[PDB]
């Protein structure tokens, strides 16, 4: 249970970082 | 305390999915 | 360990909220 939650947060963090970079691209055309 | 952090992570996953849908709509629509 | 996961989840929430803000700015120009 605990190990799954930790892994879920690590996945979220990767996904958020990618989304930040994709927004930055869109911001700039 | 456990349930509260589980719910938080599920809510962040839901939000991130909604944010990616809106990004796709902005980029392509 | 629990306190570090809770800190990480709060940081992801803050991040996500920033990204939602920035997507809404792009949706309006
Ligand atoms: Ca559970
Ligand atoms: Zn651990
Ligand atoms: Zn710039
Ligand atoms: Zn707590
Ligand atoms: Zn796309
Ligand atoms: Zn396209």
């Amino acid at each position: 249970e605990w190990e799954a939650l930790e892994k879920k947060c690590a996945a979220l963090e990767s996904k958020l970082q990618a989304l930040e970079k994709k927004l930055e691209a869109l911001e700039h055309g």
